[PDB]
């Protein structure tokens, strides 16, 4: 639904992705660096929990007080397949279906990311994009389970919060 897609902001050199009013996550390595705030709000006010290539800030205030609060899940199961939320800078909306594998450490070009490996389903997808969120469905309900990190086997990676 669009609300949805309307937590997916560009930022820095990619995307992150708004799980409730206050919380914002993105991957580490497109963070802006040397800012003295993050949408206007100072550092001091901020609440910055990073690991493994996973950013969350937790703002003070209500910064997008038009959203509902939704789970936030470290991974998810084998098996299950996830919509990554890229937009484009249009904002035309292209979600990507993977299949989800496993939750390992790796190293990646220089950074440790704890994350969990996928491949893209060419059967399920039309014949700068860091951050973007993992989500799938439970019930009427989206999860949100991870952030776009890494891609080449059409394998991807998204780093989760440990
Ligand atoms: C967002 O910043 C990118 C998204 C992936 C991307 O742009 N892929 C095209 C370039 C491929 C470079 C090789 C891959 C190898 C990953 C193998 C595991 C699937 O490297 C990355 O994807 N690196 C990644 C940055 C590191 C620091 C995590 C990256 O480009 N992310």
């Amino acid at each position: 639904p669009p609300t949805l897609w309307s937590r997916v902001t560009k930022f820095g050199s990619g995307w992150g992705f708004w799980v409730s009013p206050t919380v914002f996550i993105t991957t580490t390595h497109v963070v802006p660096t040397g800012v003295k705030e993050f949408f206007g709000e100072p550092l001091s006010s901020i609440a910055i929990h990073q690991a493994g290539e996973f950013t969350q800030f937790r703002f003070s205030k209500k910064m997008r007080p038009d959203l509902t609060g939704m789970v936030l899940e470290e991974g998810c199961p084998e098996g299950t397949v996830c919509s990554v939320l890229i937009k484009r800078d249009s904002g035309e909306l292209l979600p990507l279906a993977v299949r989800m594998g496993a939750i390992a450490s790796m190293r990646i070009q220089g950074r440790l990311v704890h994350g969990q490996s996928g491949m893209l389903l060419t059967g399920a997808n039309a014949k700068g994009d860091c951050g973007a969120p993992y989500v799938h469905k439970r019930g009427n309900d989206w999860v949100v389970c991870g952030v776009h990190a890494a891609a080449t086997g059409n394998t991807v990676v998204c780093a989760v919060q440990a």
